[PDB]
């Protein structure tokens, strides 16, 4: 149906958006950028992301293709030798989606109510805004631990690969409904102690992070990055909205793992 | 109904035992230790390891209590100063039950067919039989990597929080019908590589080790670890069974892991 | 001789600087904060830094002594209630100095020369200024690696057991002249590698880092952070100088390491 | 002068030997292995191992080479293209020689007094023999920790690219006279403490390691591991012996660890 290209912009990745665009003219595809139906990501894992944020409000109604004109993008599944396979493909349907979790942050504020809240594809992190980094952890209403270190990162199960895996943290199949939060570099002595480990949380748990003296901190939301002051609290959860996938042919999580990590 | 009740065999143990027995004799309780209902563990956590084993073919016909009577056991949520409250609430029932999932280990051998089974509540692992370990990790048969190291673990949930969490893993809230594999001591450099990673698998993922050269392997299921020979092949997944809890009050997993690795 | 004293500037801290000078007052000790041979810390860790890094242009001239007011600062070897015994046996003398070994840190800018020096009693750490953190790792002018991630952290011997700790890094005893480099959240796929394990680097090794795309970095020493523009490349070698503590008992490095990290 | 070669015994490697001994017969070199001065392995590092455990009592009369007919062994820095080139530098000499520091292991039994002392390039090792791994860890007489765990390795500087690397250790350059310890998936929560990071020691510190409940320990050293009971203490210090190579042209230790873990 309704469909539109996105492009990281260089020489390679223009070419074959035209291309592409050239060969969906010979079928009943339509290009729109405004209610598009199929959203194809031309570029890297960066490019991606940056095509889920631009339509992040129509999830339900959109499924994304990523073709990777570098190496392998995680969340991209076609090389550009398959463009042609894929516009036919795509032009005659009949393909399945698939859905990976998402993660919603919460941001509230001070000197009255107001929130902020951001829908995360790889993960969320909070860290200072430049002097030292101490947030109590607040699980299910529970207090847990009073973090000091560097900054906390949550991730989605396909952000696992991403951020998350830098520090520590484990590879979650994306069939999980959950989230993980991974430490950075905390301090462990006799007056300070964290959990170290990584921590897997289902659906429907809830982590807030509470300030404890500086309430400025740094908080990521995948590529985005904002300093964010008076906060009053942040707030990790699964989100109800998932991601869908236009599936053509099988390239198992797994698979996708051991070709981007042990060798391809 | 019927009830039994397993000892670690010290001096504090037997005695609450048979305090706990005369409490029963007070009620409609009977004991039997061959098909109980309610099965009472007295000890620390390798006592109610061995109380699941014990039992571990009518786990769906048993709801398990754990009492530590050396500090607090991970399995146990019952201090020995509450064991009369115990009698008293499991004697008038209206309890509910909860379910943490399990992980099946099965062994194949060579020289024809033959196979055995194993249920675990915290771990399997597999190490070599005194020669370097090297298996092939075959996931969903997809060849994932070539291991070669000290050993590997496969965790259930709740095994997340004892051998794997000193191997790096993550702790899994007990919800998740997950199973983790973690690495121990793995080899990595131009020739060689694995993962690193923690892995989380999902119910109905099946992670084949398969031998390369040498075919013996000590293989545990918790506390029980056996010389196993002429393997061909070791399969973890999340077991269809589960192991029920009998719970009186709230404790959630977060903040028994809170008590257990941050402070009590 | 002449001493001074700088404080927390808490009421517990600058009340024990003034009973002190006052017992000074009955020796032949003499206040100077221009050229002390005695300087003395009152607080914790951070005010111990602050007064190395106050005189650090007459390191050889000074013997250093730390009193922890709160918990066990790590380069503090005295509580509060031997205050007395200092003052008398610094009176008399006849103790001992022990050196530990600095680390020196170059910092080199483009549009002509330049240079900036720096000393470190902790590390020295590097960070980007808000995009990617990119650089490439010259160990004695051979190309190591190309780092990709948060960033490095370099510490001294008595430094190991700070921000490196927390990083992974090894612990070392201060009596071996050396440096440790440790990663920040690298990242490492099927086209990035580092080399993931912490560097130890004896005298006379020089690491440098040398920008890739961005030139603009986050640069600590110690306490103090500030951002570096046109940066050309980063330094680092074990430092010709060493700061020397006055010593009056054994308190053993090793000791010292137990009481803060596993009981006291 | 004299000299030896000892080789795999694979095909590749016995036919390098036999023509590396033809083309020594050129020169005035006398082949003897009772008492060589130069010991030539021709294989892997394993194969190194066992040429310098086979001379470690004439250590201070040896230089050491090494070839690799498989992949770069760590200590093999000749390829078997460039064995006429050694041939003809070893026949004229003039070479210098390179010393590694090395691990001296002390194993005291009881039952009376015994004790067994051994020498390692890479690594000695300490595990238990079955049941769970307990020891006491005594720091120049100070008791440091009572490690619970799987075990513990000591590792030389040039060793610490081998098993120490793959438990976290930081890779030591080899003119630093140290050794290092690091842990095997040691337990931590409430009750159970270690210090978790590894720990380099410089030279005349001593690390004893003393048994808690069973005294039967499996201990390794580089290739050899043996059951040893009744064993009252496992002391570790840098070793007074040295191992010397035969160096003909540069080739630096940092180098050697990019070529073997980054890219070669
Ligand atoms: N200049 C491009 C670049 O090299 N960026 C990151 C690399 O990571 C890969 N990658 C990404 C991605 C991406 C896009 N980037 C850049 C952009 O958007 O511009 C934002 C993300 O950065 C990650 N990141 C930040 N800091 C670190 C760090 N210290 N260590 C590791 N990853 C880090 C965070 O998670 C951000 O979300 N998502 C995944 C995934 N799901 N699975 C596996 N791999 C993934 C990319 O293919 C690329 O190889
Ligand atoms: N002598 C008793 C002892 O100290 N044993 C282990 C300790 O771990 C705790 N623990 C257990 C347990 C147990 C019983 N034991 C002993 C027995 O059964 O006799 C078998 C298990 O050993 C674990 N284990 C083996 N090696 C290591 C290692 N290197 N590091 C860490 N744990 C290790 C494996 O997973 C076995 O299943 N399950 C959990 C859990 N779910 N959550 C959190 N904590 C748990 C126990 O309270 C105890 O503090
Ligand atoms: N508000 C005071 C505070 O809690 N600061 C840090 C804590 O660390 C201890 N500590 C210090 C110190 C110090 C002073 N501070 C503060 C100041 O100067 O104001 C600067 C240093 O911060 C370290 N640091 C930064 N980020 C992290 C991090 N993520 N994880 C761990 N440490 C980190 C760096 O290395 C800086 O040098 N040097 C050592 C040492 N040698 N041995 C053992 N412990 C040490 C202090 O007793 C204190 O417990
Ligand atoms: N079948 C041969 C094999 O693959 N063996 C080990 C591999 O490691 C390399 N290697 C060796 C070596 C060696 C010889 N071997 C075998 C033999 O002697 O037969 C004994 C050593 O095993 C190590 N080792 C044991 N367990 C593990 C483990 N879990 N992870 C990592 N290393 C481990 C210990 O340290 C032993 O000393 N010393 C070094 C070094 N200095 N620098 C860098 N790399 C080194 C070898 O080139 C080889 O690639």
């Amino acid at each position: 149906m309704k469909y539109m290209i996105t492009s990281k912009g260089d020489e390679k990745s223009d070419l074959l958006r035209l291309n592409m665009i050239a060969g969906f003219g010979e079928y009943d595809m339509e290009y729109d950028d405004v209610e598009p139906e199929i959203v194809i990501s031309i570029g890297g894992d960066g490019t991606f992301l940056s095509a889920f944020h631009q339509y992040e409000e129509r999830l339900d109604e959109i499924a994304f293709i990523g073709i990777h004109t570098g190496h392998l993008g995680f969340y991209a599944d076609w090389r550009p030798a398959e463009a042609d396979k894929l516009v036919k493909l795509l032009a005659k349907g009949e393909y399945q989606k698939v859905s990976y979790p998402l993660l919603k942050t919460t941001v509230k504020y001070g000197i009255g109510k107001k929130e902020a809240t951001y829908l995360a594809l790889n993960e969320s992190t909070v860290k200072s805004s430049g002097g030292p980094f101490v947030v109590d952890v607040v699980i299910n209403d529970i207090h847990f631990e009073r973090f000091r270190g560097d900054g906390l990162c949550m991730s989605t199960p396909s952000g696992t690969t991403a951020y998350n895996k830098s520090l520590g943290g484990a590879l979650m199949h994306p069939s999980i409904e959950a989230m993980q939060l991974t430490e950075m570099a905390s301090i462990n002595n006799r007056v300070y102690r964290t959990i170290g480990s990584p921590l897997v949380f289902p659906k429907h748990h809830v982590v807030s992070l509470q300030p404890v003296n500086d309430k400025d901190f740094q908080i990521s939301v995948d590529h985005l990055s904002i300093l964010h002051r008076d906060v009053q609290e942040i707030r990790y959860e699964v989100s109800a909205k998932k991601i869908h996938f236009a599936r053509f042919r099988s390239f198992p999580f797994w698979r996708r793992v051991h070709d981007s990590f042990i060798e391809d």
